[PDB]
């Protein structure tokens, strides 16, 4: 209190802070309290049911919030709120059991070591689940429905093994403001809701997790924006872990918002997601860890996005991620359905085969990268040009093969332009190849070898197929 | 448990034991680290009060332990017939008040399986005190560290003995390469889902305890770049400005080198290429030996150096194959200096030749390879 003195706290709202305990402003008057069973009922319509505040290493075993009284939610004895905690480390609930109407378990500041195992926490049916907003939340989740599970400010209580039923979002969990500590922490969840009704489970802000998934979960039935996690502003360092079993049926994994990708695929078991299931968002993928595909699918015509891409009933639609996709799943080529696939900037190309009907197009006076040794083969492609740039941009000085087995059009520019002190060999066989030079570079000197085996090609520069700046180790012309 | 110089030892057999959400604290780390162990294995003799003290095959498992004020969190030594005895501890929420503390895991002739949760520290001492202590374990254990790394910056590891046993699995490294520290690189044994594009090294301001993969952080010396390479998948080494040298055969990843500092093989010292690839330097203020030659190959797999700086092999070779080579030598531009080009200890390497710069040894355009070595393209 003002003059010095302390009253004890009757505000519903409060909760205690780390800082609060700190600066005085706040003593703790919670120690030795033990639960075992208690079944805790509320008129409708009452705001919290139990506030766990200042209960560091306090327990709690087999305790039950709210009545399943019928079918109706809004004339249930449940609370809004289920149960809210500050400042409660070392805390532990076991078979917590929690019916609630707008948020079952909130969990705020300073929880540090705390446990909640084998928790059951259900909204009493879904209907109009979606029009609940959230009381108690951090300033980052702006979005409307019920959460079962919410967590800020620094709390990092773990949570083993929890049932999570009929939520629009099942965990909303940020990072603190300042640092994004508090890891988020759920081994094998049991995610379910009536009709598959559901937004996220896994609203990540400003976090790092880790999470097993146990084989159990869906994705809502928007087929734009619902998605097991969103990610939501995670920081360049934060990384969201993924391990243990996707749902049988497909999802959309991920979707977010923010510049830096931190999904991490740690060994997970995918099983038929490729083919049911999508990603959504590739961009916020991080990287992948024991999770491997032969070939990604293009389809410039059917193909959607979302998808994977790495299951041919489910090709991608455009080329912009086909480098960054080969590289998480060590793609051993990649398939182009009938169309054009087209680039309208610099786009990197994985150094692998393509094959399949389709063609390559860079226009708007754009390149195909190439970034890494290897080699790159085109074969059977409807062909491959450009309307106007240099068709492939070497920037590594790595040893790099092309292999063109298709039409082949640079116009007026160069097959292969060579932005470093390059190593190259081309190799054209058979169909078509047209271009001012084969090969060229920027600047000083890069090796060069040439193999051209048609009979359709610029007869002039057979003398001189490669620029000033390229010296030829080999050249099979005729 | 409140302690004063042990919290709780387990010792021998604990098969299936297990310590759940354990509270474990000293009374303050006031003098902590003057407390001497009383129930513990022969191998650990460092004074300090401990928190958990494990030994003699005992096994117990440790679920989300908190530990407060220790100057061991945990020490845990194997069996000392066959090393049995797997530490495992999930979870644990480390803190000590000043950051005072010693090591949080100091493990002896063991493996170990460790989640680490975003809470933990190393101690004030900038030389010794480390996350780990890997003592004298064997070259067949593995001590595995997932989970996330604390916050603050911290040095991981440090050891005695002569095999590595750390394992990075999918650590989420946060800030630490910025931050905190490696410690000593010797120990660790392998990295899973951890990469940094780029190592740092400058031999006047690094310091050899740093990761050396963040640019404020850089090491100091090369012996372990190519192990640091390897572990992080490095695209590129950058060499601050200075010579770095090495005075003892010392390997040398296959990517592209950048930056104002150059490259010194003393003492009659080669740089190794073990990998097949390419090796790029890059506007280096140049590379040289004091007697030895400048690149040994013991590679049969396609090699390709790159070298646009200063060249100068002296008496020797800029490329020595002991095996039955494949090399590709490209000289851009600056200058070089050699006796021949290429050599081979024994019969025929094969490998290509580009010299672009009017500043190289004229007299051997027509001679430029030794005996043991045939040209598949020479361009001068």
């Amino acid at each position: 209190q003002p003059d010095g003195s302390y009253k004890l706290n009757k505000d519903v709202d409060y909760y205690p802070t780390g800082l609060d305990i700190d600066n005085g402003d706040a003593i703790t008057c919670a120690r030795k309290i033990d639960i075992n069973n208690l079944n805790l009922i509320t008129a409708p319509g009452v705001k919290v049911g139990v506030k766990w505040i200042g209960g560091a290493g306090c327990t709690t075993k087999g305790l039950s919030i709210g009545e399943n009284t019928g079918s109706d939610i809004t004339t249930a004895r449940l609370p809004r709120v289920g149960l809210l905690q500050s400042a409660s480390w070392g805390s532990i609930h076991e078979n917590l059991r929690i019916l609630y109407k707008t948020q079952g378990a909130v969990f705020i500041d300073s929880n540090g070591g705390a446990a909640v195992n084998n928790a059951y926490i259900s909204r009493l049916g879904n209907t109009n689940g979606e029009l609940e907003q959230a009381v108690y939340k951090p300033a980052g989740f702006t979005e409307v429905g019920d959460v079962a599970v919410t967590q800020f400010a620094g709390s990092e209580v773990k949570f083993n093994s929890p049932i999570i039923e009929q939520a629009s979002f099942d965990f909303v969990h940020a990072g603190r403001d300042t640092d994004s500590y508090g890891l988020f922490m759920v081994d094998k969840p049991h995610i379910e809701s009536s009709g598959g009704k559901k937004k996220h489970s896994f609203y990540l802000i400003n976090t790092s997790s880790n999470v097993t998934l146990s084989g159990v979960g869906l994705s809502g039935q928007d087929p734009d924006l619902d998605s097991m996690y969103f990610l939501k502003n995670c920081p360049e360092t934060a990384r969201n872990v993924v391990r243990g079993q996707m749902p049988i049926s497909g999802v959309k994994l991920v979707r977010g918002t923010g510049n830096y990708p931190t999904l991490v695929l740690d060994c997970t078991n995918m099983g038929s997601q490729f083919q049911f299931g999508e990603v959504g968002d590739i961009f916020y993928i991080k990287d992948v860890v024991g999770v491997k595909a032969d070939t990604l699918y293009i389809d410039p015509v059917n193909g959607n996005n979302y998808n994977w891409g790495t299951n041919g009933t489910k090709p991608i639609r455009e080329l912009t991620n086909i480098a960054k996709i080969c590289q998480l799943f060590r793609c051993k080529s990649v398939y182009l359905n009938a169309g054009e696939s087209v680039i309208t900037s610099n786009t990197e190309l994985p150094m692998v085969v393509f094959e399949g009907p389709g063609s390559l197009k860079a226009n708007s006076g754009s390149s195909f990268l190439i970034k890494a040794g290897g080699t790159l083969s085109l074969i059977g492609l409807s062909g491959i040009s450009t309307d106007g740039g240099h068709m492939f941009r070497v920037s590594t000085v790595e040893k790099v093969n092309i292999h063109t087995n298709c039409s082949v059009n640079a116009g007026a520019a160069y097959v292969v332009l060579s932005e470093v002190q390059g190593n190259i060999e081309y190799r054209q066989l058979f169909y078509s190849v047209n271009c001012s030079k084969y090969i060229g570079a920027t600047a000083g000197q890069t090796i060069a070898g040439i193999m051209v085996k048609t009979a359709t090609r610029p007869t002039g520069i057979d003398a001189a197929p490669v620029d000033g700046n390229v010296s030829l180790t080999y050249k099979i012309i005729e």
